[PDB]
């Protein structure tokens, strides 16, 4: 979906409109967090 694709391009601000409040929005911050830079 649009959320886990904008995880996966790294871009925190598309988080908040593009993933439903929860569980959702925490998990696309936790994954730039482990896999984008400059947090790698």
């Amino acid at each position: 979906d649009a959320c886990e694709q904008a995880a996966i391009q790294c871009v925190e601000s598309a988080c908040e409109s593009l993933c439903t409040e929860g569980e959702d929005r925490t998990g696309c911050y936790m994954y730039i967090y482990s896999n984008c830079p400059p947090y790698v």
